[PDB]
């Protein structure tokens, strides 16, 4: 196993293309920019086909890509109180009304919330208030073999650690996004250039 990354340049060696999966998106979420932008447009709903994959209650969407057995890095730009960014497993219950169907409410999902005043780390209904931020751009690092999920505030070439989770990774994971409030928006940064 390599040295852990330190500089933005080192994280960018693990740059991985993420896109939102329209088959998962809650109807109150609009996808744009070739599935690299998601907005909560409540009360404007979008005519997605009914699918078993689609979230019913929670305003969530997953990545098309799964992450399994390597190191990965992607950046997102986030806007609005009530956004969560994290990881989950395919088995997350898409139709569930309970918090076990949201990415802050079960033992196989890990997430970072911006609540309007602070960042908060979530795992299985347990919350950890955090000091760092706010930051409009986050870097999300997944070391699948090393059982690490870490979030950084990115400003120019500076990276400020927001939180580092220790994760017991077994299954493939998906990036997971929850836009709980009207006008919440998340863009996947094109790290291509
Ligand atoms: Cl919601």
């Amino acid at each position: 196993s390599k040295p852990e990354p330190s500089t933005r340049e080192q994280f960018l060696q693990y740059a991985y293309d993420i896109t939102f999966d329209p088959d998962t998106a809650h109807k109150y979420l609009r996808l744009q920019e070739e599935n690299r932008k998601v907005t909560n447009t409540t009360p404007w709903e979008h005519p997605y086909p009914d699918l078993p994959s689609r979230f019913l209650h929670w305003r969530q969407v997953l990545s098309q890509q799964s992450l399994y057995l390597h190191r990965y890095y992607f950046e997102v730009e986030i806007f609005g109180a009530g956004t969560y960014v994290g990881l989950t497993c395919k088995g997350i219950d898409r139709k569930g009304e309970e918090r076990n169907s949201c990415i802050s409410g079960n033992n196989f999902s890990w997430s970072l919330q911006w609540n309007g005043k602070e960042f908060t780390a979530w795992y299985s209904d347990m919350e950890t208030p955090l000091k760092a931020g706010p930051f409009r751009r986050l870097g999300v690092y997944i070391d699948f073999p090393g059982g690490i999920l870490s979030f950084y505030g990115v400003e120019y070439d500076t990276m400020t650690l927001v939180h580092k989770f220790a994760c017991k990774f077994s299954e493939p994971v998906y990036a997971a996004f929850w836009l709980s409030k009207k006008e919440n928006a998340i863009r996947i940064v094109d790290l291509g250039e």
